[PDB]
């Protein structure tokens, strides 16, 4: 059993009150405020759909990934990597394909600075698409579970899924659950062929132990998701820390 493991039967203990002080202790957060009455007004520049735009950004600004050329965004859902990646200098194309319908996100239609380099495709289930050529491939795909064993085979399914797109490109992909033992077996596989590292987000949850597999850097993926087992289970120890509030992403307007 591992300490990602443990630390999933304690989560899943939790009462929903306990639950919700324990997801964001800690944590970093951008304040949403404004976005969401800009939103609600039919506001299309300068706002963020949603928290993806700054999330992607904390790895881009850090050169984690450095997206360039044609941009493939799987399951783009409402779309804010795309966004955030349409304003991007090296950017110079953004493909976004999403599942949407009951249960998934729809994406929103936005004037952001780089618009126009923007499609976004809803009906698309990313698992039936053809690799398509491009030079930087994104991905957040992954689904929580109370239960580990069905988190990693979703996980396993999003590494299965991401790899045909991956020709010597840009990358960042959610690893869901990167602590159960088979998933560490397919990403030093795929960080033997493909390079990149494991590396945790500051704007994640406490209550999702995701990972993402970023292109530019190296380590030793075991001690990073040990690491963040360890953090995660420390979290539960004391009293909820306020997260850390921080600006949200102003994404323009106009055309690339």
């Amino acid at each position: 059993e591992t300490l990602g493991e443990k630390w999933k039967k304690k989560l899943n203990q939790l009462s929903r009150k306990e639950f919700d002080l324990y997801k964001k202790s800690g944590i970093t957060e951008v304040d949403r405020t404004e976005a969401k009455e800009g939103l609600k007004r039919g506001e299309t520049t300068h706002h963020a759909v949603s928290r993806g735009s700054a999330k992607l950004q904390w790895f881009v600004e850090r050169n984690m990934v450095i997206p360039e050329g044609r941009v493939i965004d799987l399951g783009c859902g409402r779309g804010g990597w795309s966004y955030y990646c349409a304003g991007l200098k090296k950017v110079t194309e953004v493909r976004g394909y999403t599942k949407g319908g009951p249960g998934h996100e729809e994406p929103v239609p936005m004037s952001t600075y780089g618009w126009n380099i923007v499609k976004l495709m809803s009906g698309k289930d990313v698992f039936y698409l053809p690799p398509e050529k491009c030079d930087t491939l994104l991905c957040d795909i992954g689904e929580s579970s109370p239960s580990p064993t069905v988190e990693e085979s979703r996980t396993i399914r999003v590494l299965k899924m991401v790899e045909p797109w991956l020709k010597n490109n840009q990358f960042c992909i959610k690893v869901l659950n990167p602590y159960m033992p088979t998933v560490i077996e397919h990403l030093e596989r795929l960080q033997r062929k493909h390079g990149g590292m494991l590396v945790r987000n500051p704007l994640s949850r406490n209550s999702t132990h995701e990972m993402y597999w970023i292109s530019n850097g190296t380590g030793n993926i075991v001690s990073s998701v040990n690491m963040v087992s360890r953090l995660l289970l420390n979290r539960f120890t004391m009293t909820h820390r306020r997260p850390t509030i921080e600006k949200d992403v102003d994404l323009g307007a106009g055309t690339r």
